């Protein structure tokens, strides 16, 4: 189950730095510019890797020297640097992760090519058992939703992904559940969003002097319990933004052990000390903090992981 | 524009019903299972049309004829007839829509094989020149959606989608418009949706005695006003299920010439004449009625259609 999964590697690496992997069309014209001025040092890299043999999609393309992409099958280009960049970062940041999540968003905008992308990244997350996390915040009725959950929990087999459940509860029986394999899978609910304008909805909407993201939340784990989730080792989380610091610590307390993912840290200005120890748990596995562009698109991104894993182990020293 | 375009096609063919494409796994089995038995008839006669010719992906598979594709590229069958189910919906009922909605759901499960066949119906579609819609509900930070709106606006080509602002309005300034290309595009939000329990926020969440529905709507026509997307003959308009009675007629009342997306008839349980007539409009366009399955899953799609086609336009009738 994902809280074993995410128990395990928390002992393994002491932290709670979730990486973001959400690779843009710059990100992608970059890799592939350094890569050709610069021989090509880190594709090469990659294909020395253990795991990238077990990728499913497009691997005959995948291993061939790069000389020969640019020459040879031109067609075939962008997959090839789309995805050995996705390699890259992990390869260079993973022994800091204690997650991986992928933003749906930034896989789906060229058509069936980034996902291909999308399959094999997550492929090779699941052989290097590195707990995973798929960003997108899905919503619909029952009947369409069963389709996201097959997409997510059995296709590229995540871990976990986001739900925005605004539109009604119950659509976490068909996301978190499967009657037909019965089967329990993990999931984030949004409760407070970092938009600058996410109040408007979450904080000026209210049920009995409740603010609608405490409403949410307590909605999200009355399901939770409904479904049976905790017994069989998985959950319903919430994502609560970095910026949002007294929610934070509403949060935090009166829902004690619920598990918390916080995006907003680097690329849109946060507080790491003060967001870390609002969401802290002795499991501060129940305390992701995500790092994305911060990392993703600094020049040294083994650096750049580096810092926040320390500076997130020194917070929690306390 | 769209309003330009759904007011042109509404003209042409005097309806606002809504044809929704959702395929799923049965579907595509027991489509293949029937051309399998019946000397493929419906395949051969998609590849008949004008139009299939104006697919971009894989159409080398696409228009070979069936019997090599059980034979030769087994690999290949189920994007081949996943395809051409499309295909044949399409054919058989378009005469009847004024708009086809695709739900993005039923098109990922499979990973991208399903993407290049929506890639394709989008296509196929736009050549036909009959207006789109993107069920995809998308909701993100402002530079995270920039992505659905390329997806959604430049590779398929759609004429709207559907958008979840929960998490906040301002995303509609990078879905609804594009500073980069000064363009401006369409859709419609979620306002009240027809999950048995969706009261539990839309309704029962307020401000000031407004239910939380009313200031979403509200919310959707301010960033309407401010992206000035009526003048570019855009809209952003609402998602009312068929069933919210008193909220249609709310809707249609204090927001008079607003765009309404209804589903939730057929499949769902739903009174056509009572949604429609709470929902109506001279341009009536502005209220489309969604039927999904109860279209794409009845034995013949084009009667079916044809039905809700007649049943719809008869209701419309009475309300002048
Ligand atoms: O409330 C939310 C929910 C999700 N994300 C997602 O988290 C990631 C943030 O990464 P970054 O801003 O560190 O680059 C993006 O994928 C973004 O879509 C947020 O930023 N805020
Ligand atoms: O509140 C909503 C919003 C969207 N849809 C979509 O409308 C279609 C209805 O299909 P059907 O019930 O006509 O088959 C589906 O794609 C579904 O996801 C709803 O049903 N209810």
């Amino acid at each position: 189950g994902f809280k074993v999964k995410l128990e395990k590697r928390r002992n393994a690496i002491n932290t709670c730095l979730c990486i973001g992997l959400d690779p843009d069309e710059k990100d992608i014209e970059n890799f592939m510019k350094n890569e050709k001025e610069n021989n090509y040092n880190n594709i090469k890299k990659n294909l020395k890797e253990k795991y990238i043999n077990n990728v499913s999609i497009k691997k005959d393309i995948l291993l061939k020297a790069p000389d020969n992409i640019i020459r040879e099958e031109k067609s075939e280009e962008f997959f090839y640097f789309f995805n050995h960049f996705c390699f890259y970062i992990i390869n260079e940041t993973n022994k800091y992760a204690l997650t991986f999540k992928m933003n749906f968003a930034f896989y789906i905008p060229y058509g069936s090519v980034g996902i291909d992308v999308l399959k094999n990244v997550f492929d090779y997350l699941y052989e290097l058992n590195i707990p995973t996390i798929l960003d997108m915040k899905i919503n619909d009725i029952g009947n369409t939703v069963k389709n996201y959950r097959k997409f997510i929990f059995e296709y590229l087999k995540s871990d976990s992904c986001t739900v925005n459940i605004y539109m009604g509860t119950n659509m976490l029986k068909d996301i978190c559940y499967d009657e037909e394999k019965n089967k329990y899978y993990s999931a984030f609910v949004l409760v407070k969003t970092t938009n600058p304008d996410s109040a408007i909805f979450q904080k000026n909407l209210s049920l009995d002097n409740k603010q609608a993201y405490v409403i949410m939340a307590q909605e999200a784990l009355n399901m939770s319990s409904y479904l049976n989730l905790e017994q069989n080792n998985e959950f319903i989380g919430f994502v609560v933004g970095a910026n949002s610091y007294d929610e934070m610590n509403y949060i935090r307390t009166y829902f004690p052990n619920c598990y918390i993912l916080s995006p907003g840290i680097g690329a849109q200005n946060g507080d790491l000390h003060k967001t870390l120890t609002n969401g802290y748990h002795k499991s501060y596995e129940k305390i992701l903090i995500n790092i994305g562009r911060a990392i993703t698109k600094n020049p040294y991104p083994q650096k750049a992981a580096q810092m926040y894993y320390d500076q997130i182990n020194a917070i929690l020293k306390q």
